[PDB]
C-alpha cells in the first residue's frame, strides 16, 4: 500500500491536475461539484470555519464552501500539494486555470457574480494553508487550531488509509478538529483499490457503501446525506464502482 514517502517523491501536482481537472473525469467533476452545491448552498452547511483535509492542488472543493464559510484552511500532507494550490491563490502565471470549472459553479449558483468575482471570493475565503497527516492523533501538528463549523474532505482518505482500522481511526482524528455539532463532508471513490497519475501508480481503500456508513458512525457521527454516482474514472486512471457524497455531524 502506498506509503506517505511515495506521496512526496512521486505525485507530481500538476500532472495530477492535467489528469483530473481539465468523459469520466468531466462527468464526475460535474456531479461533485453538484453535490457541493447542494450542501452549501442548498442546505444548512454554514459557519466561520471550514478545514479541508486533504486538498491537494485542487481548489474545485472549495467553490461552492467560500459562500457559507467565512475563513477556510486548506490542508495536505504534501507541500509540493500546497505549493501548486499557492500559485494559484498568488495569481501566479503558471497557475492551473481553474475558469471551465468556476464558470460552472457560477452556473449552478444562479450567475449572480462571474467567474473574477467568485475567485476573488475564495482567495479572500483561504486564511491558512497548513500540512496535514490523517493517521496523526493530531493532524495538524502540535499547536492547537480553533475548533472547524465543518471538516471537508475530497478524494482523500481511501488515499491515505492503508486498511479499514486506520480508516476509522483517521475519522476520529479529524473529529478532534471539529466542535460538536460541527459538519463532516467527504466525498471519495467507492470500492477503488488503485488509481493513475499517468503511468505512476497509488493505492486506493476499496470501500462499500455499508462500511463507509459503518466507520463514520462508529467514529461518532450521524449521517444526514449520503448519496452515490455509480460512474467510474476512465479504464486508465482508476478502478472504482463510482464515488460517494455523506454529509455527518458530529454528536453534542
Ligand atoms: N496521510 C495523509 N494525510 C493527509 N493527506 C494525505 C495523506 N496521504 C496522502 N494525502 C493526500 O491526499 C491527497 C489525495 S489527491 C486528492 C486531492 C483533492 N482533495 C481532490 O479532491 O482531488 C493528496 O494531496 C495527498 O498528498
Ligand atoms: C485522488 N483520487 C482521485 C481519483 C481516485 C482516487 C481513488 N481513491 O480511487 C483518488
Amino acid at each position: 500500500f502506498t506509503s506517505k514517502d511515495t506521496y512526496l517523491r512521486h505525485f507530481n501536482p500538476r500532472d495530477y491536475l492535467e489528469k483530473y481537472y481539465k468523459s469520466a473525469e468531466s462527468q464526475i467533476l460535474k456531479h461533485l461539484l453538484e453535490n457541493l452545491f447542494k450542501i452549501f448552498c442548498l442546505d444548512g452547511v454554514k459557519g466561520d470555519l471550514l478545514i479541508d483535509i486533504g486538498s491537494g492542488p485542487t481548489i474545485y472543493q472549495l467553490l461552492s464552501a467560500c459562500e457559507s464559510f467565512k475563513e477556510i484552511i486548506v490542508t495536505d500532507y504534501s507541500d509540493q500539494n500546497l505549493q501548486e494550490l499557492e500559485k494559484w491563490l498568488k495569481k501566479e502565471p503558471e497557475a492551473f486555470d481553474w475558469s471551465p470549472v468556476v464558470t460552472y459553479v457560477c452556473d449552478l449558483e444562479g450567475n449572480r457574480v462571474k467567474g473574477p468575482e467568485k475567485e476573488e471570493k475564495l482567495r479572500q475565503a483561504v486564511k491558512q494553508v497548513l500540512k496535514c497527516d490523517v493517521t496523526q492523533s493530531q493532524p495538524l501538528g502540535a499547536v492547537p487550531l480553533p475548533l472547524a463549523d465543518c471538516l471537508l474532505s475530497t478524494l482523500c482518505l481511501d488515499a491515505a488509509c492503508p486498511d479499514l482500522p486506520t480508516y476509522r481511526r483517521a475519522l476520529r482524528n479529524l473529529g478532534s478538529l471539529l466542535k460538536p455539532g460541527g459538519f463532516l463532508v467527504i466525498m471519495d471513490a467507492l470500492k477503488s483499490s488503485y488509481y493513475m497519475i499517468g503511468e505512476q501508480k497509488f493505492s486506493s481503500l476499496p470501500l462499500g457503501r455499508e462500511a463507509v456508513e459503518a466507520a463514520v458512525k462508529e467514529a461518532g457521527y450521524t449521517i444526514e446525506w449520503f448519496e452515490v454516482i455509480s460512474q467510474s474514472y476512465s479504464s486508465t486512471m482508476a478502478n472504482n464502482e463510482g464515488l460517494f457524497s455523506l454529509v455527518g455531524r458530529k454528536l453534542s
